[PDB]
């Protein structure tokens, strides 16, 4: 109820956006945990945002891997009508939904950003939940074109200038090769441009 009301508050403020009701408790044992009354949490890598994930809890020098189960509940883009193979998912055949995040299959698309210009690999009903492994994006970022570069850091933003050196699709990896000509890579934003994380 202490580390639980800590976690369900730190994923709730990490899952803002996505989901505006989330649970999280507890699943590993509770003698591992480390002995800080409020410790810092770290992702795992972002291996997963909800369900079973797992965290970093640091307390100085100790550092323990505990288990938790987040129980979000938010919007996700569910077929609305039935599509075709290479259909391009549209207004009339998509639709936001609310449902239990951690719920939903693997790698569902939660924001209508990622589903711009995007088409089906497969026929798909209406109720399904849209995978992006069941679709292909269109490329939002092509070789050459000169991109800009966005790292945010800590106690620092920077803003710069670079050329892509690949084909990426929003919420892909792009590599881009700075004016100084070093090679750095980051994910493509809806905007076009790319988003390097410290």
């Amino acid at each position: 109820q202490d580390i639980n009301a800590q976690l369900t508050t730190w994923f709730s403020q990490r899952l803002a956006g996505f989901s505006d009701e989330v649970v999280v408790t507890l699943r590993s044992s509770p003698n591992l945990l480390p002995s800080c009354e409020q410790p810092a949490f770290s992702m795992t890598g972002s291996a997963k945002l909800w369900g079973n994930v797992n965290v970093v809890a640091r307390c100085a020098n100790e550092k323990r891997y505990l288990q938790v189960n987040v129980q979000a509940t938010g919007n996700y883009v569910a077929v609305a009508a039935p599509i075709a193979r290479g259909g391009k998912l549209t207004p009339a055949n998509v639709t936001l939904k609310r449902g239990r995040l951690d719920q939903l299959p693997p790698r569902t698309v939660l924001d209508i950003r990622q589903i711009q210009d995007a088409v089906s690999l497969r026929d798909l009903a209406p109720g399904q939940p849209v995978q992006l492994t069941m679709i292909r994006q269109a490329w939002r970022v092509k070789a050459g074109q000169r991109v800009q570069v966005i790292a945010n850091g800590e106690g620092f933003s920077v803003n710069a200038e670079g050329q892509a050196m690949n084909n990426a699709a929003v919420a892909q990896n792009a590599r881009v090769r700075m004016t100084s000509g070093q090679i750095v890579s980051g994910t493509v934003d809806s905007d076009g441009n790319i988003l390097i994380n410290l």
